[PDB]
């Protein structure tokens, strides 16, 4: 045939969750628009409502002790481990013995739990702990996380995370969607597909993550100079992060929202991110006038993250928190859905012979 | 953008061409590399050397030795546990993601990992407060299954250890599953191979994945101690509760795997044979009557758990044996993706809500604005 391996182009769900209008240039969740979402101030709590629920209402449950107090620096591979323990120690159900109510606690409480991981594990071991109560009077989730990490953040701070969260918390179906909704669809808890999710994500080739993009935009601040620097990369071989091939019809409507909201809430590096990317975008252009070339959002995203004292290898850490309410919105969907995900495949490998026409049958013991 | 005569579940759709192994069902036999199942098992080739033949497509190499485990974790479940195992393998292990490593690299953490999972399943079934098992009499062993049977029993009848070898070869590797589908998926990212090897045991648990051995061992004790094979399974249907082991047609006549372990049952001479067989004649004659028209025959999961039930293995700890044989299809397909090199990422289509207002959404009560 002419077919193309991992099923590129074939339709496998159908979905009421967002609607990615890459041809309108707009990001829609259950048909709100997220530049709506976020300029009137629509914190990531009830964002995580509206794509699991269809609707606003509900929240988020308050935190609670680690299932298991693991730590091994790596924050990814932690709350994976603390995934499993959920159904031994927490007595998560498989999703065909429970209910969609009982389904909508559990996701939303793994949820609460993960981003507690991650959370604590950007607080130094030795700094003084936050007290509970601190914790537990916290108007957003947004709010607890900041305060469990910081201790008392700033408030631009936590609007930037709301700004990200809300950008990023569902982008249509990608590999880590697709892994949560196969293991969902087979019967499993909601802790295994949501530890497949995250396995899929950790993939260097998954997709969306915040770009290494720190290092060239301290060079600019210390040179001066943004043209030469974005010149002086695309000659020496290596490739220019944070710019490439176009995702929407234009201008990523995520890419914009997180740079008005930089701009916005006041960002240090805010002039020195546009004239990257005014340098970075004329340069592109100019050597492949045949290509589109847009900004992405992974290159914005790590200007506000960097803007909330995020560091660089704990952004990674930041995407998972927000895609959660991706990820449960979806494994809700599948469990409704109620149908196994088994494609097929098709025999192309060598035809009947015996054990001793193998290669290498003489070095085997049998009996 | 329009759904045209679209089902959902990707039934049917082909998503990938593979050389590891064909189960024909229009035939009636299942081959590993083209090798058939039945021959590996006759002539006793080992489960360590069916793991090499699937990864590597020809024999030669084997599997590393056991060594301790990475997590002093210990939670009751098997399953997590070994998921608990797998996460530590990058920071403790080293686990490179697939992207960033070679096949011989990835061929062996396929193998490193398959151990540990073997290991983690073993000794789990050995009390702690039994003497310790030497450390010499396993490395005085040769295959891998005769390793496990080393570290779990102590002395174990060299009968049981060919009927896990029979068992393990049989459930090794069966085409597209949903676990397999999933490890692909995972490894089409780049992740390490521990990533995708735990998110197939996720999608491996849940109860709709089958292949899981019956829990037919009530049903067998109750017929040996009323001896009527016929009135104990026709009482059963009578009374409106499911036949375990039985059902519809896998293979288009009878399942090679169920043949080779029914077999492999009388061969190795089973106590529970004789008994096992009158029930097999009782169901599907009973279930063929009650209903002339549908296709019924023995499901392999029946056979399995009279072979590994002969094995002393518990009726909750079968699972865990299923999970141990299909590693070699795990590992299989991951490499074979690994060279494959190219990412799935399937679409959906919208048909949600269109565009409104975030007033205009049944709760805007119930908000506040940062």
């Amino acid at each position: 045939e002419n077919f193309v391996p991992g099923l590129d182009g074939v339709v496998a769900f159908t979905t009421e969750i967002a609607e990615p209008d890459k041809d309108g240039g707009a990001l829609r969740y259950r048909g709100v628009d997220i530049e709506d979402l976020v300029s009137q101030r629509v914190t990531f709590g009830d964002v995580w409502a509206l794509l699991v629920d269809g609707n606003f209402g509900s929240g988020l449950p308050p935190a609670e002790p680690f299932p298991l107090p693991i730590h091994s620096g790596d924050v990814r591979v932690d709350v994976q481990a603390g995934l499993a323990m959920l159904a031994p120690i927490w007595g998560y159900a498989p999703l065909l013995d429970i209910d969609d109510a009982t389904a909508r606690q559990q996701l939303a409480r793994a949820s609460v739990m993960a981003l507690s991981y991650v959370a604590q594990s950007a607080r130094g071991i030795y700094q003084p702990a936050v007290p509970q109560r601190i914790i537990d009077e916290c108007s957003t989730v947004t709010a607890r996380f900041m305060t469990m990490w910081q201790g008392e953040p700033d408030p631009r701070h936590i609007e930037a995370i709301d700004a990200y969260w809300v950008s990023a918390a569902e982008h249509g179906m990608n590999a880590s969607t697709f892994t949560a909704r196969v293991i969902a669809s087979t019967g499993a808890d909601v802790a295994a597909a949501l530890s497949g999710a995250i396995g899929a994500m950790s993939g260097p080739l998954h997709g969306g993550a915040p770009a290494r993009v720190l290092p060239m935009l301290d060079e600019v601040e210390r040179a001066g100079d943004a043209r030469s620097v974005v010149k002086g990369i695309l000659d020496r071989g290596e490739k220019l992060m944070g710019f490439g091939h176009r995702v929407y019809r234009a201008e990523d409507p995520r890419a914009r929202v997180l740079r008005a909201a930089a701009e916005r809430l006041g960002a240090p590096r805010y002039e020195v991110a546009v004239a990257v990317e005014q340098a970075a975008l004329s340069e592109l252009r100019e050597r492949r006038p045949d290509r589109a070339i847009e900004t992405n959002v992974e290159f914005w995203a790590a200007v506000v993250l960097d803007f909330a004292r995020v560091p660089a290898n704990m952004m990674p850490a930041m995407f998972t928190c927000g895609r959660t309410a991706g990820w449960c919105a979806h494994i809700l969907e599948q469990k409704r859905l109620g149908k196994l995900v088994r494609p097929s495949a098709i025999y192309v490998g060598p035809g009947p012979r015996s054990p001793e026409s193998v290669d290498g049958w003489e070095r085997v013991l049998t009996t």
